[PDB]
DNA sequence: TAACAGTCACCCCCCAACAAC
DNA sequence: GTTAGTTGGGGGGTGACTGTTA
């Protein structure tokens, strides 16, 4: 809401030349990976004559000029409300990425996935036949018959996940004492059930 | 820290139900 | 009690990789 019209900062010097030296090493290197070209563009901010950054940095002290203006003319409009939601929208973004992190470290540590319920069980066999066109219809349809469920079929999914969760219990054990032998204590439970 | 960007390989959120903090 | 992560796919999104700077 406000943090989308908010004055943003500029770029720094060698962002300002990353960013034109990109288009330009794209069309000579069409089917090269973008991490390569920005090696190579490095390599050559790194050999440019100073001269030639102090071209880039004193275009970047002009536009922190501007962004000040801009920035404090911004904050001044405001209300305490909008401040507050901006703050809000600033915390939330924040914390958003700030779990995101979190989460790619763990895939990348080779977690352990939770415990798979009766349920998810079931969803797994019978998404793919049940009727709906779209993805959240056939949800519907999976729980609706989930409900319906006999004591007979429901047994199936029950044992399952009581294999699933000895394989949870399993699987846990020896990634957490993989964690201490990297020296990463505070990835573990400070929790177990029973 | 997070600004620029293309690609990869997930991640989050919706619809729903069902251990760890 | 509340949050987060799970089974399913698909829309819409982003951190890691490649870098430096303020």
């Amino acid at each position: 809401s406000v943090l989308a019209s908010c004055p943003k900062k500029p770029v720094s010097s060698y962002l300002r030349f990353s960013k034109e030296q990109l288009p330009i090493f794209k069309a000579q290197n069409p089917d090269a990976k973008t991490t390569e070209l920005i090696r190579r563009i490095a390599q050559r901010w790194r050999e440019l004559p100073d001269s030639k950054k102090k071209i880039y940095q004193d275009a970047y002290r002009a536009e922190w000029q501007v962004y000040k203006e801009e920035i404090s003319r911004f904050k001044e409009q405001l209300t305490p409300s909008q401040i507050m939601s901006l703050e809000k929208e600033i915390m939330d973004k924040h914390l958003k990425r700030k779990a995101m992190t979190k989460k790619k470290e763990l895939t990348l540590l080779g977690k352990p996935k939770r415990p798979r319920s009766a349920y998810n069980v079931y969803v797994a066999e019978r998404f793919q036949e049940a009727k709906g066109d779209s993805p959240q219809e056939k949800l519907k349809t999976v729980k609706e018959n989930w409900k319906n469920l006999s004591d007979s079929e429901k047994e199936l999914y029950i044992q399952h996940a009581k294999e699933d969760e000895t394989r949870y219990h399993n699987e846990m054990k020896s990634w957490e004492e993989q964690m201490i032998e990297v020296g990463r204590k505070d990835l573990l439970r400070r929790t177990i059930k029973k």
